[PDB]
């Protein structure tokens, strides 16, 4: 995952490594378009990734273009432009490589990337604060 990250751009044309850091873990958010919950929360997203709480970790977002139902890549882009969540990293994987690899299925999704870049928690549905906090201090950890 790592990898295929590093190779990917945000949805404003920014390599994804902007918001990685070498030695921290990476809790990433899958989500799309057309998910009203994913939607009602991409704020709350945005705060997290900018609040000191979760300062230990690295704190993105991806969308997948052309896959689970999502707009075709550069039509997502554009829709997405319309928005604004300027602190709110948004890496696009048309085709959503990292997704099928962590057999993602639902939305929103969180993974939990040990800062060594193995997958250590992939947790389904959309997770409050409290629950955020436990998956940052323990992958194995009961939210
Ligand atoms: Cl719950
Ligand atoms: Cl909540």
């Amino acid at each position: 995952v790592p990898h295929t990250l590093s190779t990917l751009k945000t949805a404003d044309n920014r390599p994804a490594s902007v918001y990685l850091k070498k030695d921290k873990p990476t809790l990433i958010k899958f989500w799309a378009s057309w998910c009203p919950l994913c939607l009602s929360e991409l704020g709350q997203t945005e705060k997290w990734a900018q609040d000191a709480k979760f300062s230990s970790a690295n704190l993105i977002t991806v969308a997948s273009p052309g896959f689970l139902h999502e707009k075709k890549d550069g039509d997502f882009q554009k829709w997405y432009a319309g928005l604004n969540y300027p602190k709110l990293p948004v890496v696009t994987d048309n085709g959503g490589t990292i997704a099928q690899s962590l057999n993602i299925s639902v939305y929103p999704s969180w993974a939990l990337i040990g800062k060594d870049g193995d997958v250590q928690r992939i947790v389904k549905g959309s997770i409050n604060e409290a629950q955020a906090l436990a998956l940052i201090r323990d992958p194995n950890a009961d939210l």
